[PDB]
């Protein structure tokens, strides 16, 4: 199945800039070229051009609502189209608010999809529970059916239609959840494996349970939304909201290796790589290389190694 | 149940100074204020003032015996009193010799208590087996009933009465045990999970077994004596005796989260944070923040998040 | 059973120099003296003197073939002799090409031996599959019976006779395997636990399975060939080919503790410690100390502690 890379250089979902440079940094490291060495056919859609909405005043506490809503409507259209042609979409972020468009467009073609969200955060604050008003911490709230009508309609998002139920998403890596968010995930009965569960079970058991929960009853497309801050700051330091005690480099690759093995990956997001936030050049290189490795892992690259079929190396 | 913070700025149990500054460093980081945000009622007893015993000559190889014995007698009295009023005592060290007074005072009110000792060391050397004579490496020897009469009475400790049996203590994190200490824990049949057992079982299984061993037969108060060097030097570098290959930050919090969940925590010690031993200011900040996080974890703070009851955040 | 330390200061198996200084660095850290504190009788054979073969032109792509082949023939002779006298050989590298001589000499006395290869690499490239021509990445190819006749006879190695079968070796730590190597290990059905398997199973289960696979049917001598780059660069940075996401310090010691417990260790290699590759003096000290700890672990040193028999420490 073909792969289509879609750059989403957008940072309006955040208070500070820099994450819009993520796609460029990833390409600079040769992500596209490296992906072409895998078993998949790769196509680069390029980077989307986003139109900044003039006089985009705050909707209550929410910041840049129209700009964020517009960027996501455009991304959703692009993703829906690539999905329609039967190709796996790979969105390079960009802040996590872009998951609204990515998942929305994906669901237009595969409404029965499930979501595996790797992040130190739930990103499920609503316009009413958010303390910052930053849309990068509210993606999931705009996507969940059970949250529909629980907050006022935000300018620029009227095109959004809640596509997934609280039962179709699984969080992995949680360790920085706001009171309101914790109330929401507990009240909605959302399935999650915070770092506490990862420590208890081991990443091996976490993936077994994640798959039995989401796929045990029926096999459906998987949308993996990977926020780089899900891994410990020691591995991915160049990111907006680093939180200590995260997933290790090994655990991140294990997650992606297992997702690859399911043969169900249909959509992927590689978010929050902010090249301007490295304390040193090396911290940026470290973060970019990790994001690249995770992406290649999603598409076949295994740590035990790989070799071409019908080729007698000896 | 109320919480009472007791500072024990004492370093005579060690050859070098600096650890007496631990309580100050912990408070500076806002430990007290942060604890007040938990579900517990918090009271700060302040820092105990210790009277240095004049001409405190060495008892054989043992150093500062009278000063250490006197400081611990005072701490035991203070702890016994807070325990008597039904409050959970939290001792901020200070070197680990202060566990003598902390546990002794605790046992005066809850004689059926059990001890979970998180440390890279057993701290079970007796005045006869010690190679250094430092009392910070001998706490447990003064507390165990089975060791009573196995060493000469040390000046300043005649007030001490062995309160716990070798069967009421569980070590977690061991990786730097002297020959004599190893002989003692094996000969006394003390239950332990050295790093070898943690690697084999995983911290999840270690806590299950620790609880079944200490609480399976009967539920009793838990005294958690946490030496910061139990965690790997990468997490808590500013400490007197760092040892490579320790518990991770995640594992330390898992331990404390599980202890919180038992609902049996009755006494706590946060020891060996020495602010003068950081190779850089950041290593000190790293160590203090970790100690603070572990303390908050013992009192309810969970990585999956927390929220106030009877509060509709939506 | 006696122990005999054999230094192999050789670096011709690699493109760059420096690893020949490994034995010196290890001794400088007091490896020999520390080993004498264990339960084993220790003898130091000293460092072998290798004769550089003049005009050692490349055999096709292979570099320094005659020099590498000659050094290994000499090492094999020395190892065979120590093995003959019933002593455990401990080879200090030196680049991993020296495993050819170490294992070859070992097999002359214990032809039924098995090999546990801890490395981030398989080092199984043949003179035809190698992209570099460096012999440090081809040791196993010269040792495997199934690879006999799969590549042209290399000058300087005519003395070598494939001694082990693909079924007598187990890899642990793999995470950087070339396409050709992956083709070879899959085609030959070699047993391995790449980092993916370690993440899935946990090091505890990995060792159980390694032993059931190699020893379940019959107990035989164990040859442990330990490449320091098997551990993550955070623990052993001063090495030629560091690869992120490796075994932890704890896991490395667990491996060695378990091998010690089998009572079957017959030959040991401590390879790839290159003192010239530390980014700082401390990174070198860190690498050397780790190699020393692993070696002592192989001979009895346990993290739970150790004490002398027939000695009443109390
Ligand atoms: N991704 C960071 C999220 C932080 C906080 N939950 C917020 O909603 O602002
Ligand atoms: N806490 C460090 C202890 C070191 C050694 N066991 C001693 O008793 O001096
Ligand atoms: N030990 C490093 C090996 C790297 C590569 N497999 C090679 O054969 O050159
Ligand atoms: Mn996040
Ligand atoms: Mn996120
Ligand atoms: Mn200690
Ligand atoms: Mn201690
Ligand atoms: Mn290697
Ligand atoms: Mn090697």
């Amino acid at each position: 199945k073909p792969i289509e890379i879609i750059g989403a250089p957008f940072s309006k979902g955040q208070p500070r800039g820099g994450v819009e440079k993520g796609p460029a940094a990833l390409r600079k490291a040769g992500l596209v070229e490296k992906l072409k060495e895998t078993e998949y056919n790769v196509r680069d859609h390029g980077d989307l051009a986003f139109v900044d909405v003039p006089n985009d005043s705050p909707f209550q506490i929410v910041k840049n609502p129209r700009s964020v809503g517009k960027a996501n409507e455009q991304l959703a259209a692009v993703v829906a189209e690539t999905q329609k042609n039967g190709t796996i979409s790979v969105v390079l972020g960009g802040d996590h608010s872009m998951a609204i468009g990515s998942i929305s467009g994906h669901a237009r073609v595969h409404p029965d999809l499930c979501v595996i969200w790797v992040d130190a955060h739930t990103d499920i604050n609503t316009p009413l529970t958010t303390s910052s008003g930053n849309l990068c911490g509210q993606p999931v709230a705009f996507l969940l059916k059970e949250l529909k009508g629980k907050f006022p309609d935000v300018p620029g998002f009227s095109w959004v239609t809640p596509c997934i139920s609280a039962k179709d998403i699984v969080y992995i890596g949680l360790r920085d959840v706001d009171p309101g968010e914790h109330y929401i995930i507990k009240t909605l009965g959302i399935k999650y494996f915070s770092m506490t569960e990862v420590d208890k079970l081991g990443i091996g058991k976490v993936m077994e349970e994640t798959f039995s929960y989401l796929l045990g009853r029926k096999k459906r497309p998987i949308h993996l939304s990977f926020d780089v801050d899900g891994l410990d700051p020691v591995f991915t330091p160049a990111t907006g909201t680093p939180v200590v005690g995260g997933l290790s480099y090994r655990e991140g690759l294990y997650i992606t290796e297992e997702i690859y093995k399911t043969g169900l990956l249909s959509g992927l997001d590689i978010m929050e790589v902010n090249p301007t936030l490295g304390k040193t050049p090396e911290e940026v290189t470290r973060t970019v290389n990790t994001a690249v490795a995770l992406t290649l892992s999603c598409f076949g690259t295994k740590r035990e190694g790989n070799h071409k079929p019908e080729t007698d190396y000896l």
